[PDB]
């Protein structure tokens, strides 16, 4: 089905062999601008329980540039040294994405497609990492919500193909939870096996998120089966990526999925 | 979709507004033959917890057809009186369906489809009760597991019919973890949809199962995810019915994808 290996620097991931989890790290010292030592050990310790509960990439990341880049760069730098794991930045401003890669990030991950700072693209064909184009947009004014996000996320591709990004480096995402309705999300929900028309590998992005407390009438804390639900869903509709909090959960009932469709 | 209810006696259950949970119940007294308050109030005290939990109907159910009948009957007629859900009961004897259902039960559960005890289809009928006809076979000697399991299950239709067994009242079952290899239960898992073609309501049985265990490798306490996976993937594929254990989570689950689906 993917006749290329997502290339990651040092680690390789194959995306036919089996649903690849993206887990979600965790908080900022209430008086530091970044780099202390309780923040960061914490999150190393968080990358590494994840690391132990069957996560494939550990995900890092209003506030100035600078500030981000003091808070992130610490954490990029211990938690690539400490846990061996490929590493995705998540941010969608140009500058940050290269100092991340640069501290030690492997992959991009931009919730605004490149649209916020096109300059990104620059920086991960530069770089030569995958770059994770996430569907947003400031309104939710739709014709046709599929016919438009697809529409959308094309738009990403271009700006990331015409500053040189490989199609190989290409990943793409729903945006879930972004600018859409509840009734939308399940919309997109339902419908999401089209975005595999364009070709490219499809990360899911829908942890805990508000649509599913919407659902259900639960809060964020007791959203353990819906997520699990959303993950299963995705699956099923040919996502290769899910991006989760509940790690050991959604590593499980990934690997059951996997085992049912034959992947 | 369904242009009929299920009607059960008191109960009606609509088959197109949601997934309906079967709730699993649970355990003998080693020093009665039945009938004694620590069993039955036990009983009792889980049908009213699944109940609360969202489960549409309590399922209840190697001996004699005497035995099974005095350990059985008192539960069905507690149940029956302290729980307002429909009530199945989980034998393939013609005997042990007629006692029950006197006592109270409103579905006859019939692991081996007719086949084992035809007269069960004349009592389910005589009755005017619905009926589970699960997929089972002595044997695991298949040219087309899909198409030997709809031969299968159609062999059962006819027994059912020929007794007088009404269209509406006829209810399949794949007979996961029956007569089937764990590649063989994945397989039919993933070709689940086929039994729609049969045009009766599906009820899947996946509950912390064995070939959960042998893809994951945990033990049956350790099978919520893997459940919850079967579960998702049954409801994506049409069926009606989920039978289960843990019904708080099962239940989210569904509704989750019930929501998902547009269902
Ligand atoms: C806004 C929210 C915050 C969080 O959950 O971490 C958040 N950030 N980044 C994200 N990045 C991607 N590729 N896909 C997502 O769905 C997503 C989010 O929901
Ligand atoms: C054997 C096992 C026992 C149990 O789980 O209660 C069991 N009994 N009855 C059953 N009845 C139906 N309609 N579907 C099933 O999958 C099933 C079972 O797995």
């Amino acid at each position: 089905k993917w006749d290329y290996d997502l290339r990651c620097g040092e680690y390789t991931l194959n995306l036919n062999e089996k649903t690849l989890i993206m887990g979600i790290l965790n908080t900022p010292d209430s008086f530091s601008d970044g780099g202390s030592y309780n923040e960061v050990d914490a999150a190393v310790r968080h990358a590494k329980e994840m690391r132990d509960e069957g996560a494939h990439i550990i995900d890092i990341g209003k506030v100035s540039v600078e500030e981000e880049i003091k808070r992130v760069v610490p954490m990029i730098q211990a938690v690539s040294k400490e846990v061996k794991l490929p590493i995705s930045i998540d941010t969608y401003k140009a500058e940050v994405a290269k100092q991340a890669i640069e501290a030690g990030a492997h992959i991009i991950n931009d919730i605004w497609g490149a649209k916020a700072e096109p300059k990104i693209a620059e920086v991960a064909a530069h770089y030569d990492v995958p770059i994770i184009l996430m569907h947003n947009r400031d309104n939710m004014n739709y014709r046709n919500l599929m016919a438009d996000m697809i529409a959308d996320l094309y738009d990403s591709i271009k700006i990331a193909k015409d500053a040189g990004v490989r199609d190989e480096n290409i990943i793409l995402d729903p945006g879930i939870g972004f600018a859409k309705t509840p009734e939308q999300n399940l919309e997109a929900m339902r419908n999401l096996e089209q975005l595999n028309v364009l070709g490219y590998p499809v990360l899911l992005g829908t942890s805990r998120k508000s649509f599913i407390g919407h659902v259900l009438d639960l809060p964020v804390e007791e959203r353990l089966e819906g997520t699990g639900a959303t993950v299963c869903l995705g699956i099923e509709k040919g996502c290769e990526f899910v991006r989760v909090h509940d790690v050991k959960e959604m590593s499980r009932m990934a690997k059951m999925m996997d085992a049912m469709i034959g992947k």
